[PDB]
């Protein structure tokens, strides 16, 4: 589990958005595992504006945060799982790192802020969805 609390938006993977997420929906893509809904107070969490493939994750089926070296945001067949059918999946970058299901939602971050949040893994796998895209999240 694990959210990414930017202004006043809640990112998080869409396969764990809450009802309350889905009643205050901001912007929803399945392709991406990527939800946003609307939150009454102000979070701390900055995002990362840039093009870095080093940076540290959090695995919670560890309580550790990993130095990781991570694939440029691409379009990768993911297996299935309990969430979504053997498909591609979007904006996903690649690390070795050490993954469990309930890791989804922990933070990859870089010298420049929030990079993304923890979605796909297995045998030694890690993927992270990517945030930094998404520009609209620093404003209104
Ligand atoms: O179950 C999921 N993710 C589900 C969300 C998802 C995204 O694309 C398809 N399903 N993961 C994440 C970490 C992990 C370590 C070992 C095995 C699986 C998994
Ligand atoms: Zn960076």
């Amino acid at each position: 589990s694990g959210a990414i609390y930017v202004g006043n938006y809640r990112v998080v993977n869409r396969h764990l958005a809450t009802h309350n997420d889905w009643a205050n929906l901001v912007w929803e893509d399945s392709s991406r595992d990527l939800l946003v809904s609307s939150t009454t107070a102000q979070g701390c969490d900055t995002i990362a504006r840039c093009d870095c493939q080093t940076g540290v994750y959090y695995c919670s089926s560890r309580r550790k945060h990993y130095p990781v070296s991570f694939s440029k945001p691409s379009l990768i067949f993911v297996e299935a799982s309990e969430y979504y059918p053997a498909r591609y999946q979007s904006h996903l970058m690649l690390a070795v790192g050490h993954s469990e299901p309930g890791d989804c939602g922990g933070i990859l971050r870089c010298q420049h802020g929030v990079v993304g949040i923890v979605s796909t893994g297995g045998n030694g796998l890690v993927g992270f969805a990517d945030v930094r895209d998404l520009l609209w999240l620093d404003e209104e």
